[PDB]
């Protein structure tokens, strides 16, 4: 079965993550919920709509959530890359706010059956926990793509999804549900190598082309500032985890969030020190199983086929 | 008319505030919403129920809101003082969460017609703004009892309602609605002097006795640590303001909230310095009109009469 | 009698405080120390030399102390002892009997702090500390902080946290020390080059500041610190606890005082409140007369 | 040749670092400075005197520096120059040619910081700074911070922010410097009271720490700093920017390094990574031999 709710801010990675989730047979996408990111909530939502349509997704609500972080200010493109949007989408946005939507699903289903998988800022997730504390013990677990125990990108020590809303992050990590942090340390191992891209080209389906198109567009921009032999895809990793834990190793360690540091704001602070606790609701992802991971993505694509 | 929503955490002051609001003919109480305080959300809510019943209030929802602050931990009695609760209340709690309730009222009414009057931590108010940004331009204004520009109590520089949830406070003060801060600087002038208490005793109504009972109980505890000739009542002041601005002087000054200080956490930072801006959505209360203020309370009592 | 060590970052008010220090009989000026202020240490030292000459002061060593705050980046005739203010300070205190000197800082506390940490024995020989810094319900560098504290918050934290007796002559008081027209008169009619040197300075930096807007009158600050020394009776004080904010984003460098009431009996800090305009001004004036004309 | 000034807070590792400093031919030990550490300055000085005797060291001045961190509250035969480490330090640097000494701090940076602020001319005479402090992906005092940094964060901030060349021999490296059984052998077979004095100390503080749990082996830290001096080749280093966290609640005192990649060409800081166990240990050992038996 494996029922989830994908909370994301569709830029390249979220799209793959949506594709994988939609395409993998062990996942049941209950919803796609959206959150402000490096692009506005409105833009990110269209993007999600765009993907939904490409992948041929149906009967899965896409709800927009929070347009700004809890407390911090964000204080700072045509379609998605070179892909134009149709004048109108097939898939529309619900009117329930992602937050309100997440609480109902959770509360309307059996306990410990839904996994939350956030791939952007933690704001909706945080709001929902604070708004309906009951959802924290119902949820099966929280598997998120974010943070980095020994690696940063937004900064020397910090990861985007976290620095974006450190309080929401603080809320989420300190609630009691079980939390799996799939951070930069793992994700950086997820390289779309030439052989992989080739394999993708071989699938020859609209969605596969679309994927490569957006990969190409973003990769260039990225691998254009400096040099990346290859770019890594992050978000899908979280989903891959729910499909099959064994796809990476994890470590049980306490992780909390820095809200006050000048240099270390948003750092996901991990304590791998001498006595490791007996009871810890947090864990970090360490090693990726490359072949299995990319097998999963390729599989999802083959199954999606050419919808429409 | 004067439609409001009273967001409070009923301990002594909130009760008077509810009495005044219910009893004054220029106020239309749309709702009583509850928030975690120095007592748990559950306890505070009963207290509100208790008052509602004493005052003979009807058709005004009492909704419970947030049970903890946004990010901080609170990390720390029989009826209400000597007053016992009945086995069951006449007034029940809605099921809409205060937050959800505040958004509907606001959104279901004409723009700029509802005044928010928070008398406890700002958590519900903050949650609702973040959850439905639209409510910020609809609301007439926000008149809150909290803060202190030159006076603290929770600490040397800080006031309870603010130190309790500094982020919620930060959210509220930084949103764009018009905000009137009725802080310790004003409130401390609101003394229940012997003559006043006498005047209250002269009203001779159940609600008046009840008031004195709770006044007495809390006053003793308070005026028992050290010496208060008289205790001041805070919360009602906010309400008095909406009934009639002229009851106190205010000053337009920018006010923001300290979230990082070691000594100054939660301080409502006010800038009364050399060029005062031309456009400022914040203002502070400075001088109380004692006679008019206590006249208002005495009036409300006379009008409430003896309900039931 | 009073022995002091006026620590400062000469510019308008320091200058005056210096004059009043010198020209007042009950003040014995062991030394004039220098600290980086709005201006570069160098400039502040020259300045201090200028004024010294101007006041016809001799036998008072003029030492330059620190040129950058402890941790923060500033970010925006008579000679100079080779002594670094800090060492000079230490000796003077080690070199005299206990509780006889009073430290009179009128810039940031960076020499004072350094000195307390280098030789700790001085906080308990020092008679008491009297600074012109802070504001308990007033700010200038910010809504809440004052120029002297915020420049070197750590330093200030240190000083305020030492066990010695500190008297904070903050903005709350100092904003009473007005330079009003009538005053500009009796000063004018003293006719000493210093008296003039006063108004010259009073005015230049009188306007500028009044210039942005409309400080109907100006106020001196630095002197008030001396004033109190000379005659504690000159202004009122409340003994309240005081500490320095180092981490607030809005409140950095705020002199935080607790006036809440239960009041402790054992308080080593206190704050200036009400000033006796008259007494104050006289003092200043007498001193100007007394200096006469520096041969 | 190498002239250094081993700044330290003697306890187990300092002790060794001292031995290796003395007993190594290429090291010329201008002085031994002392700084408050886990122990009181006093105790740390005595200790240093003990060891000095023990090593049969003479002509090396032993000065006590600061007894409390700059701002934070700690909170929980051979004689002592009357020189305060800080002054002593300043002279030595002012008293010799440019770029000839290397500062080797192995406690908190509070004397180094103070000294940089008192006489600024030293950051540009000093050859380079080599400290045993920090951790870039490792912590001991906390998940992320190391004992030497967190003790005096400001001080460390200062040092790391000065323009001089800093080499941080942090936990990442130092946790390689293991005291393994075989090692405990060749040491045992040196048969000098110092050699013994080593294991005596090695063991007492060997167990204790291994005692809480199970440091199969122990590691020395302080020495590694010396080691590098003696032969930079002894361990690898990466030139990355490094700064000190002063305000994080979880991250205070963290040595924050940026390994992100675009890498600047003009970096004055660098970090220790891989150690040559062998080369390291030899060094230590040779030094023990060379000391022979302190007459
Ligand atoms: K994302
Ligand atoms: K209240
Ligand atoms: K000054
Ligand atoms: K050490």
């Amino acid at each position: 079965a494996k029922k989830i709710i994908l909370d994301c801010d569709p830029g390249l990675d979220d799209a793959v993550a949506i594709l994988l989730a939609h395409g993998n047979p062990e996942i049941e996408l209950l919803a796609i919920t959206t959150v402000v990111g490096n692009q506005t909530l409105a833009k990110v939502t269209r993007n999600a709509q765009l993907v939904a349509d490409i992948a041929g997704i149906t009967g899965v609500p896409i709800a927009a959530g929070c347009d700004k972080p809890l407390v911090r200010k964000i204080m700072t493109e045509s379609g998605m890359g070179t892909v134009a949007y149709p004048a109108e989408f097939k898939n529309k946005v619900d009117e329930r706010h992602a937050v309100n939507l997440i609480i109902d699903l959770v509360m309307s289903h059996e306990p410990k059956t839904i996994t939350l998988v956030p791939t952007g800022g933690l704001t909706n997730i945080a709001m929902a926990a604070r708004l309906e504390p009951r959802i924290v013990d119902r949820v099966k677990e929280v598997v998120l793509m974010g943070g980095g125990y020994h690696e940063g990108n937004a900064t020397s020590v910090a990861e985007f999804n976290i620095i974006i809303d450190p309080e929401a992050a603080h809320i989420v990590f300190n609630e009691s549900w079980q939390v799996t942090m799939v951070g930069l340390d793992l994700t950086h191992q997820a390289l779309a190598t030439p052989p992989i891209l080739q394999r993708v080209k071989e699938v020859d389906t609209n969605p596969a082309r679309f994927m490569l198109e957006i990969m190409d567009y973003y990769t260039k921009i990225y691998q254009s500032n400096r040099y990346m032999a290859a770019a890594a895809v992050h978000d899908p990793c979280a989903v891959a985890y729910v499909i099959d834990p064994s796809v990476m190793t994890t470590e049980r360690v306490p992780v909390d969030i820095e809200l006050t540091g000048k240099l270390t704001l948003g750092m996901t602070v991990a304590d791998f020190r001498n006595p490791r606790p007996e009871h810890c609701h947090t864990q970090v992802a360490v090693k990726l199983d490359f072949e299995k991971f990319w097998g999963l993505v390729l599989d999802a694509l083959e199954r999606i086929g050419d919808p429409q």
